[PDB]
């Protein structure tokens, strides 16, 4: 679904939407996709 490079980044999405800022915004911030499929491999898995 939400799927980062790094756990870096994802942290920084958790960070990011802290006060409540839009999904789409952070994740284009930080360079997680957001898709529909809740299957991500390990190797873009974080």
């Amino acid at each position: 679904t939400t799927c980062c490079p790094s756990i870096v980044a994802r942290s920084n999405f958790n960070v990011c939407r802290l006060p409540g800022t839009p999904e789409a915004l952070c994740a284009t911030y930080t360079g997680c996709i957001i898709i529909p499929g809740a299957t991500c491999p390990g190797d873009y898995a974080n």
